[PDB]
């Protein structure tokens, strides 16, 4: 069952194995992923999140945003901890209460509280579309149709070594899937469709570091929806999806009644689908109940380039059909050393009090706000350009805007811009060395804005700052309720 638009979500400790190995958890709503969030465009969610959690070893503070949501006046119920609020403590909870005019397609919803959505803090959401202009593509779109891609670690997300490599154990679809060493035959999730359908699959990636290449054998998808942004109908045959990216896409039951694997190689951790690692099972109504008989192909024909993609709508780009064509072009040095992100060099640490109440205690420039030097303000009702030369260790960086979409106006892999129809999203690759990914977007939405990359690893190892946009409307556009402004002191008294 879905829940929301007006919901509670319980945050608590568990154990889970959805591997086969047992570990301790931070879950929403009892489950690994957490329950979906649902709702329609334009309404008001009211999602109160009671932290219950009590171990400490995976954080027993919390805080969740929901990714992608543009959060317009409601700044203060965007989750990021130090950016937006202060941690909500454990016995406490919070009302995120906003709205989400303008806005529908597939999101997620996550701790953004250090690397404590790894540790099982993620979810689903999804704001559907009474009119959507994809639904004569497809026959059936609910719960059922929402597929997840999880990475999973056996090491707690806080108990990760210093020193050592981070991968995976093992890669969950829906939740479920086997390890990636010590692989045992444990239960492996099941996307079941009937003959002659069209389903809106609805793909999360719920990561906190790997990329999948995610393929169904045998079938094709149409790509409809990248990270809320309705497409143009575009046909692959594998997804390179990126942390915390989205696409629906429609999956035609046109293959013959049977069991097709489904396929989520990360670029991390274990390669290839020994034992039905990273490996899930679509299948069809009447097939038996065995696992799939199907092969990958060796080369797939018609992977996604995000140069494909282009928005059903008429979106075009913001500013002018050049390199720096905005009224704020930025290009950030994005760097890697000593086990420290940094950009233009700073290495983000989270501040004491959030950037928000910085700014409504009377912070009033970026040079006034902490951390320094990592913060920048933006001006109003500007075109911004931001480019994301990559190269800094550990690509490819899928970077994310929080508050806003983005114009693609170049992609990874792919030297020349795209000032006509590129797709708007909010988490984009930055691409390999020498690439130049660059975004553009309109100022429109007064806040402190977070901008990073979603490897959660990177995330907390300072690859990150903030955007304060429309400083001086930032107090009057996000009216802050009481609630809110309770978090920091119950925070700092307790802790
Ligand atoms: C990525 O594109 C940006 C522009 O969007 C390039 O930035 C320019 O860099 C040149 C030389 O380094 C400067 O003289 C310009 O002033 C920069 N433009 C702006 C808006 O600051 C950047 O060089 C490109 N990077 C890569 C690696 O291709
Ligand atoms: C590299 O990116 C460019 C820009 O997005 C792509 O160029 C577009 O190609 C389409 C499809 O042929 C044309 O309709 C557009 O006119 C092109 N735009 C520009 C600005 O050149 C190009 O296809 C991408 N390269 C690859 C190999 O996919
Ligand atoms: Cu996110
Ligand atoms: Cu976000
Ligand atoms: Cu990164
Ligand atoms: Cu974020
Ligand atoms: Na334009």
């Amino acid at each position: 069952a879905q829940i929301g638009p007006v919901t509670d979500l319980h945050i608590t400790n568990a154990n889970i194995s959805p591997d086969g190995f047992s570990r301790p958890a931070v879950l929403a709503g009892g489950t690994f992923p957490g329950p979906t969030i649902a709702g329609n465009t334009g309404d008001n969610f009211q999602i109160t999140v009671f932290n219950d959690l009590t171990d400490p070893s995976m954080l027993t503070d919390t805080s969740i945003h929901w990714h992608g949501l543009f959060q317009k006046g409601t700044n203060w119920a965007d989750g990021p901890a130090f950016v937006t609020q202060c941690p909500i403590i454990t016995g406490q909870s919070f009302d995120y209460n906003f709205n989400v005019p303008g806005q529908a397609g597939t999101f997620w919803y996550h701790s953004h509280l250090s690397t404590q959505y790894c540790d099982g803090l993620r979810g689903p959401f999804v704001v559907y579309d009474p009119n959507d202009p994809n639904a004569s593509l497809y026959d059936v779109d609910d719960d059922t149709t929402i597929i997840t891609l999880a990475d999973w670690y056996h090491t707690l997300a806080q108990q990760e070594p210093i020193g050592a490599a981070i991968t995976a154990d093992a890669t969950l679809i829906n939740g479920l899937g086997r390890s990636f060493t010590n692989t045992t035959a444990s239960p492996l999730s099941v996307i079941t469709v009937q003959s002659g359908k069209r389903y809106r699959m609805r793909l999360v990636s719920i990561s906190c570091d790997p990329n999948y290449l995610f393929s169904i054998d045998g079938h094709d998808m149409t790509i409809i929806e990248v990270d809320g942004v309705n497409s143009q109908q575009l046909t692959v045959d594998q997804i390179q999806i990126f942390a915390a990216q989205r696409y629906s896409f429609v999956l035609n039951a046109n293959q013959p009644v049977g069991n097709y694997w489904i396929r989520a190689q990360p670029n991390s951790g274990g390669q290839g689908f020994d034992g039905g690692i990273n490996s899930a099972i679509l299948r069809y109504e009447g097939a038996t109940v065995e696992d799939p008989t199907t092969t990958a192909p060796t080369t797939f024909s018609n992977p996604l380039v995000e140069t494909d993609l282009h928005p059903l709508a008429d979106l075009g780009v913001p500013g002018q059909p050049f390199r720096g064509g905005a009224d704020d072009p930025l290009v950030l040095n994005l760097a890697f050393a000593n086990g420290r992100f940094s950009i233009d060099g700073v290495s983000f640490v989270p501040p004491t009090v959030p950037v928000l109440l910085q700014i409504l205690s009377g912070a009033q420039n970026a040079q006034d706000l902490l951390p320094a030097g990592s913060v920048i303000s933006l001006p109003s009702n500007s075109v911004i350009e931001v480019a994301l030369p990559a190269g800094a260790a550990g690509g490819p960086h899928p970077f994310h805007l929080h508050g806003h979409n983005f114009a693609v106006v170049q992609s990874a892999n792919n030297a020349t811009p795209n000032y006509v129809n590129p797709i708007w999203r909010d988490t984009v690759s930055i691409g390999g060395t020498g690439d130049n990914v660059t975004i553009r977007f309109t100022t429109n939405n007064p806040g402190p804005w977070f901008l990073h990359c979603h490897i959660d690893w990177h995330l907390e190892a300072g690859f990150a700052i903030v955007f304060a946009e429309d400083i001086p409307d930032t107090a009057s556009a996000n009216p802050v309720p009481q609630a809110w402004s309770d978090l920091c002191p119950a925070y700092d008294q307790a802790h």
